[PDB]
Parts: structure tokens; C-alpha cells; sequence
């Protein structure tokens, strides 16, 4: 096995790996929805902007996982990326219910890998979810519902209320 | 009694003790409207930081009297803290109106404490309170009821108005 | 229920709600030291810094659990605030042991939230209480512990020991 | 159809789309490079950092398609990324050599994709591929094999000239 | 008892005693290698500065334990340093293989303290060990495994590749 | 033999490695007085930073010995580090004692190296314990000297002297 591997469960480096493809879908799915409101018949730059942020974080979070997975010694097995399940997105309201939706899917997912990681006294695993994903990904949901709830009193329909909203995230 | 008290009636020493508990009230009443507008089902920030000043604020006006109390020779009694009327404030309109009259129910009680002051022939307690606490609290009750007529204008029920009125208190 | 509520037992959300009184009951404790020791027949400058520090870091604590309550999506609710134990302190060394304490009183309030948030499997909440409160709380101890041995080696009735050691706070 | 489109064939824009899943799938095959040669067993940091880059340049490539799609008034439809055909790149050498037939692999796509929009008399087209694909293709294509033939005069199996190499890549 | 002491297991208190003689025996290690590599027919001057660094944090490490020991209460115990395995470390790599098979052997005895810490349901030190400890063992195998394959590569016996490969340490 | 090996008699590089031994157990004791000093129930930072700072310039010199055994050609040979003497120092006089007998038992051993170097007529080593330890050993003794008059004439026992003395060395 590694030279550096200590402590570091099978179950883990395969929970890694799967943790790994879902950052990188959720990458791939805030990436069709950034050019989506780039579309000229959408043409909403403040919804474009937000989600081309999400899906370059993404792209990072997954990275981290990797980086991760070489540091204890695990090996990275990189999948097939699914499509999102979408092309087309809808108003913003709908883009952000997706959003919020699939974020509580990555956090369900992070909080078992959690489950995992305790199960199998890795105290290292627990201390990168608790510090660098657990609490990133409920600032994120926080923030998408406030979002929603803005937008929600805003006018949540295409109209104005969707048009001024979309510059307070410009 | 104490070795610098001179002119301070025993009477308007105890009204302000009863002054620095309904000060802490209001601070306490500003700092649960605070948090309302920062509810993720609310997500009205600029209330929020404007409830959270104006807690900040109520706090100092309470320790303005407790040293005042101190330099007169009175002494400090510390009462219980009510808890604030509501847990939910409603709309920015119903809590602006709220905030509207506690200020005039903070102004009732200052204004008889000045005459509680002026009866006692205390012109350092009148002082202290018109310029330090009647002019604040007509600048405040005047600005709040500003604020409830602009709100009112743009359209105080939770809509378009109301999310753009907020952002006047970033 | 709320968008974002995710893991979020209603136990956690019921004991953050009491830490959040007892925070404020700390900061009101310190309040009451801070002005004390600014009496006329006092006159400890340092001891009441100290405590006015203490007051104000306080309800910052109790404030960090109230943004924490609507980020998990649990709903603030705000009790009654209880008046201090005492009106007058009497010496420095006094103050600082009933200090020291309530310190270990919150100390272990605090410790219990750890285990009801463990005990209901929520690392969010376990993570907060170690990295924001017990992290504090325990560096708090020993400074108060450091404080209270300092005093009695310069002398801890009212003497030249304890106005030379409230320089120190100064 | 979209208000925007004008002389834009059905056909340039399907290859639009067949031409940023390959990107992005480029985009992937780098990224498993990059951090294989991070490895413990490998380290290999300036092929990593060579390989990182070159990951971040092909999804920046993907969106200057995706951006043209919606400038042009097609649709983005994006597919499935693939996994990468390795898991493990072998030596440096074979790594380099691996993306030189990736790179070569999409020059041809990028010159097909030329001729379907010379054939459809889009001038506007063969512009971006000519100023902004073609022109990097070539300078990646000639740099990679600058990189093999230096590391084939350095030592190209698993030795001190790999070794030294690796140290002009960081 | 200690004025502070609060939830601090008397096991705990003695595994801490432990953790800082083994701290202070890797300290000692790796100054040991640190001036074997300056000898006069050894002179590998970027593992004597290595090893020099890992022998001032290791002493460091100590410290931070028995800093801590006395923030919870504990008294610091100092035993015996035992003299390091080995007077003469052979060749870089054989220094390397030393010492990672030391930091591993630390890292166990650090989860194995973690352990007694959370038997106890002390999360103040788990926190401690997880934050100032295991990530910084992991992260220094690690890199210590990166340098022996990197010296591997270069080639690890007593030749150009280990002269030029102490270079990258200087 | 080394190849710089000159005038290096066999008797002067075993008295190094003894006075490499006993540099690093006194930098040890002064550690271990260190943190007894940082101890909640002793509180003198003062001490602690004073003798803190004794440990690391012991551990500097014992390091000046070592650089130097491998400059003439000797060879270092680590032995065990004893435990200090005490676990508790007592009062500040009482470690300040203990502390003046240590640096005069090392200057007697450092008087005796000295008398080894003469009679083996190494003027390199005589030299290097006038320059860099002789006079280094008389100034500290001196301040030792002075600073138990001081604490002496202060207060020495556990009062507001030492409490005030302590502050001169902060
Ligand atoms: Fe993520
Ligand atoms: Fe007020
Ligand atoms: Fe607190
Ligand atoms: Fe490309
Ligand atoms: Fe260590
Ligand atoms: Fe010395
Ligand atoms: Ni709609
Ligand atoms: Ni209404
Ligand atoms: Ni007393
Ligand atoms: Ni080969
Ligand atoms: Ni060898
Ligand atoms: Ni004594």
C-alpha cells in the first residue's frame, strides 16, 4: 500500500471518490445554468454571474477532495459526469429552487460521508468535512433561501421584480 | 451617603433606575427585530441592520444613565429584563410602527422624568436630559416617521416596495 | 417547516434558544460588575474595563447563536433576562471569583449542548461549539484563574495590592 | 426562431455542441493528469502544474464555445462528460505523449468544425476558429513536442533526468 | 484541586505527558540528523536545514502541549529524553525512511490520544488534536513521502541525484 | 581519520559531547521553570519569560558545540537528557537560586574544558570558550546575582514584591 497511508478506511477512499464525481456534476449542472441566463431571450447577467461563481466553487470543492484523497493515500477514480438534468432552467426563481435542492443533496451526501468517517474513528476525515464542507454548505443554503425569500417579495414572475432583483446580484 | 452627592433627590435617583431598565427593554425589543429580519423566510437586511443599530444605540443610552447615575452618587439598581412583547414582527411596515410607538412610550417617560427633575430643582439631571436624550428621541420618533410614510408610499405590503424600500437601509 | 432546516433536531435548536438567555444573562452580569467598579466608593478603573469587555464580548456570544439559530433554520425564541445575582461586587478578588464562576457555570452549559449535539449525530453544531464557545470559554478560565492567583500574591483585600494590580487592567 | 440568429446553420451549430463536450472532456483527461502526478508514489509537482493549467485552459475553451452558441443564437445542449480512458498516466513522457495525441486529436475535430462552417459560407464562424482554437492548437501542439523531445535528451524513464526535467515545468 | 479545571480527565492529563516527551524525543531526533548532515564527510546541507526546521517545530509542538496543559488544569510532568536510535543516519533517503516511519509512529500515538479524548467526551481536546496536531502529521508524511520518491527518482544512493536533490532543500 | 581533523586531541572532543549533554539539560531545566511559571496557581509571566528565554539560548549553545565538534573533526554523540531536578520551582528566589547554582555548575564545567584544551595545547578551543562561553556564563551570573538582590530587597516571598519584581521582567 502507500508509504503514507495510516488510518484511512477502504470505505472512506470509495465515499471520496463518489463525493468527487457529485462536486463535479454540481460544478457541471451551476455551469448549463450560468449560460442559460446568458441566453439573449433570458438575458438575466446578475443569475448568470452568481451561478458561474457556484460552478467555478465547485470545481474547486471537488479538487480539495482530490488533493484529500492523494494526502492520506487513497487513489482517485474519476467517472463519467453526468448531464444536468436540465437544459433549460426556467425564471430565476426555478433556477434558485434547483440550486437549493440539489445544495441539501451535496450536504445529505457530505453528512453521510460524515457518518462514515466517524464510524471508522478517521478523527482527520471528520475535522476536513466539519471545516471545509459542512460549514460552506450551510452558509450556501442559508444564503440561496434568503435569495428565494427576496426574490419571493421581489416579484418572483418574469417581470420587474425578477429584473431589479437580478442586479442586486450583478 | 456618598461623599460627592449634592442636589440629588432620592426621587430622581429611583427614576433612573427605572429609566436604565426600560432602556435595556428597547435595546432588548431592537435586538429581537434584528434577528427577525435576518429569518431566512424574511431576508430583509436592511431592516435588520437598522434594528441592530438602533439596539446598539438603546444599550449606550442605558450606560449613559448608569454613569450618570454613578456621577451623582446615585446607585444602581438592576432590575429583570422583560422579555419583548412579540417573537415575530410581521411586515417592515407593522415593525416600523411598532418601533414608532415604543419610541413615544421611551419619550413619555423621559419627558416626566425631566419634570420628576425640574419639581426637585435638579437643573444638571433637566440638562442631561434635553441634550442628551429628548433631542435624540424626537430626531428618532421624526426619522421613524419618515421611514413608515416612505415605506407606505413605495408599498408597505410584502411586495416589490417593500424589497426596494429596504435597500434605502443597507 | 423551514427551506433550509437540514438535520436540524428540534432539542438543538430548543437548547441553542437557552444558551442564547445565558449569554445574555452573562453580558447583563458583567454589565452590572463593570458599573460597580466605577462607583464613587470603588473607583477600580481597571476592574471595570475588564468587565466592560467582558459585558460586551458576552452579548456578542449570545448574538453568534442567534445568527446561528436562523442559519440552521431553527426559530429565535427570546426569554426574559434575569437580574444579576448581585448589585455590589465587593472587592476585586470577589468579582473575579464570582466571575470565574459563572465562566464554569456557562462552561458547562456549554459542554452539555456539545453532547446534545452529538448525541443527535448534527457535526455542524459540534463544530461551532468547539471552534466559537469552548475554544473561548476554557482560554477565558485561565485568564481569570491567572487574574485571581496574580491578586492574591499583591494583595487581595482592599490595599495598595489591589489598586497596584488594577493598573494592570488597565 | 431566436431574434438574434442570421446565417447561422443548424449544422455549425450541432458541432458547436459536439465541440464543447470535447473541451470539457480535455478539460477532465487534464485534470486526472494533474493530480496523478500529485501522487505520493509520483511526485511530479511541475507536470502537475503544467497539467493543472492546461485543465483550467481547455474548460476556458469550452465556455468561449458555450459563450459563442448563445452569441450566434443556438442552443447549448450539453451531454455527458466521459471518463478519462486512464486512471494512471504512466512517466512523464508517456503523459506528454498521451496529450499530444489529445491535442492532435482535437486539432482535427477544430479543422472538421472549420470546414462545416466554410462549407455553410459562415465567415463569422471560421473567424473564431481560425483566431481563437486553431492558432492555440498549433502553439500547444508545438510546445508539447518541444517537452518530449527535452525530455527525451534529459533521460525519459523513471531517472534523474526526468527528475530535472520536472524542475523547468515548475 | 485546580481553580480551573473542568471536564479534564485525569487520563487525559497523563497521555498529554506522554505526547510531550515523545514531542521533545522527535525534537532531539531530528537535531541529531540535522548536524550529522553537516559533518564535514557528509555535507548535505538542504537535509541538515530540513532537519534542523523539523527539530525547532517539534520542539515547538512541546510547548503547545504543555501550554495546553496548564490552560485545562493538568500538571506538566517532564521526564527522560531518551538519546535518538542512531548516532549516523546513512544517506539522505535512509534519514527520510527514519523519519517517516517516526512521524508515523507519532501520528499513531496522537490518534490514540484522540481516542482517550473522546472516551472521555473531552471535545475541547479533540478539537486541540485535531486542529494543531493531525492535520500538520498528515500533512508532513505527506511530505515526506513526496521526498523519497522524488529522491528515488533522482537517484538515492550516495551520487549526482542525491546532491543535486539536496539542492531542492536548501 | 577526518580529513580537517588538526591539533584535535581525542580528550577535548569527549569533554564537547559532555558539554553538549549539559547544555541541552539545563536549556531542559529552564523549560521545565518555564512552564511551571504559566502554571494558573503561579501566574508570573515575568519568570516564565525570563527563563523561556534562558532555554532557548542553552539549547543555542549546546548547538555552537555542536557546529563546533564537526568543524574540528570530532564526532557529536547524543546521550540521554535528563529529567530536571524538580517538577515545582517554588518561589521566583527559589528558581532564581536554583537557577544561579545550575549556570555555576556549567561554568565550573566549562572552567575544566578549558583547563583539558590548555593542557592539549588547542588554542582554537580555548578560544572559542573565552569568546563565545566564558564571558557569556560570567554576565549571566552577574544577573542572576543581581536580580536575587532586587527580589530580595523587593519582597521575596509570595507577596506584592515578588508580584511587582515579576513586572520588571515582563
Ligand atoms: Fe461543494
Ligand atoms: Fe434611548
Ligand atoms: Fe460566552
Ligand atoms: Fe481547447
Ligand atoms: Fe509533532
Ligand atoms: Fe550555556
Ligand atoms: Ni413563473
Ligand atoms: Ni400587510
Ligand atoms: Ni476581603
Ligand atoms: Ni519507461
Ligand atoms: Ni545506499
Ligand atoms: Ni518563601
Amino acid at each position: 500500500a502507500s508509504q503514507v497511508r495510516q488510518n484511512y478506511h477502504e470505505d472512506c477512499e470509495a465515499s471520496i471518490n463518489k463525493q468527487i464525481n457529485m462536486e463535479l456534476y454540481a460544478s457541471y449542472v451551476y455551469l448549463s445554468m450560468a449560460y442559460y441566463f446568458e441566453r439573449d431571450d433570458v438575458a438575466l447577467p446578475g443569475f448568470a454571474k452568481f451561478f458561474k461563481e457556484s460552478s467555478d466553487e465547485e470545481r474547486e470543492h471537488a479538487q480539495t477532495f482530490m488533493k484529500y484523497q492523494n494526502k492520506r493515500g487513497g487513489r482517485i477514480v474519476l467517472q463519467q459526469i453526468a448531464a444536468p438534468s436540465m437544459q433549460e432552467w426556467g425564471t430565476g426563481l426555478e433556477a434558485l429552487q434547483a440550486a437549493l435542492d440539489l445544495e441539501k443533496q451535496v450536504n445529505q451526501s457530505l453528512l453521510e460521508l460524515h457518518s462514515t468517517a466517524s464510524g471508522n474513528n478517521d478523527p482527520h476525515l471528520t475535522k476536513l468535512l466539519e471545516d471545509e464542507y459542512l460549514e460552506e454548505q450551510v452558509d450556501s443554503i442559508k444564503k440561496i433561501g434568503d435569495m428565494i425569500t427576496k426574490l419571493k417579495r421581489a416579484g418572483p414572475h418574469h417581470g420587474l421584480g425578477e429584473y431589479m432583483f437580478d442586479k442586486e446580484l450583478n
